């Protein structure tokens, strides 16, 4: 249905939970929910959202966060809550960091895709996210599922967004790919070149891409590198990541275990994984031989 007008009376702010770019969130209660909330800061993304209460409205999926609605004064969008926090923290945040398998990644890069899969069916516009990364990818369930929200990016942009040229949904697929690489790797993508954004894009633009990885299944490299491809007519649909995905995930039983275990982790042409393949290859060769 459509998206509410909420009395921010019945609003109980909690700590906040995140400053950033977008502005600040917190914990909240609502009708007892647990709920985020953001301030709209500006008359800028005020209108925007303005101009698509039809679209937001629409969106309802399990990997996509709950738009409630929102309250008029102050004005400020209200969220479904994620226990678990972004995926970039998990990856790559503050000791101590949890332990996760190579199931997790390969179901967390599933439920992304299939949370964008959805965007992009979208009728009659199709959604494009444009800031597909591990910031606006959220957990809950123990960190087992993921909840694409926003429905330094210059890592996970496609060349032709950054280059100006006119762009479809198969930027998000680019990204995507990129996130793969990140999950399966736990490293930043072009954390070497860093400098600022222009030397990544610079780079990127120039068919640089993350490097390959010691011993990664061939299928799931070919589906990668199709995703960096810098044509983006040659990169998959997401209706076929997805379609991928899930065959594969036959193959990576037990993403339903929450994280749990610590981990101290540090890392060394090519690089190894951080999840470990070879169950995988076990499994795998059950089935065929
Ligand atoms: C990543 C950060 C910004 O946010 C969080 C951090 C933690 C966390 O790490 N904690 C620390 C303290 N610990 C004790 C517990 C774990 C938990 C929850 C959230 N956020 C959320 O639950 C949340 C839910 S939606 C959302 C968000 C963030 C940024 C932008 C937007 C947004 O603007 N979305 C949007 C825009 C237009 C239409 C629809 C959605 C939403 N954030």
């Amino acid at each position: 249905g459509p998206l509410h007008m909420i009395d921010y009376k019945e609003i109980e702010v909690e700590e906040v939970v995140g400053r950033g770019a977008f502005g600040v969130v917190c914990k909240a209660k609502w009708r007892a929910k647990d709920v985020a909330i953001k301030q709209i800061e500006s008359e800028s993304e005020r209108k925007a959202f303005i101009v698509e209460l039809r679209q937001l409205s629409r969106v309802n999926h399990p990997n996509i966060v709950k738009l409630y609605g929102a309250c008029l004064n102050p004005v400020c969008l209200v969220m479904e809550y994620a226990e678990g926090g972004s995926l970039y923290n998990v990856l790559h945040g503050a000791e101590p960091l949890p332990y996760y398998t190579a199931a997790h990644a390969m179901s967390w890069c599933l439920q992304c895709s299939q949370g964008v899969a959805y965007l992009h069916s979208m009728q009659p516009k199709a959604l494009i996210h444009r800031d597909l990364k591990p910031p606006n990818l959220l957990l809950v369930a123990g960190g087992t599922v993921l909840k694409i929200c926003d429905f330094g990016s210059a890592a996970w942009m496609a060349p032709e967004v950054f280059e100006g040229s006119n762009y479809s949904e198969k930027c998000d697929v680019f990204s995507w790919g990129i996130i793969l690489w990140e999950v399966i790797t736990r490293r930043k993508p072009f954390d070497e070149i860093g400098g600022p954004a222009f030397r990544i894009m610079w780079a990127v633009h120039n068919g640089t891409r993350p490097p390959l990885i010691k011993n990664l299944p061939k299928p799931i490299e070919s589906l990668m590198t199709r995703c960096w491809s810098k044509d983006p007519s040659q990169r998959p649909s997401m209706e076929e990541i997805v379609k991928i995905m899930t065959h594969l995930m036959r193959y990576f039983p037990g993403a339903d275990e929450p994280l749990q275990y610590p981990c101290q982790h540090s890392l060394p042409g090519r690089v190894e994984p951080y999840v470990d393949f070879a169950e995988f290859y076990r499994l795998w060769s059950v089935d065929h031989g």
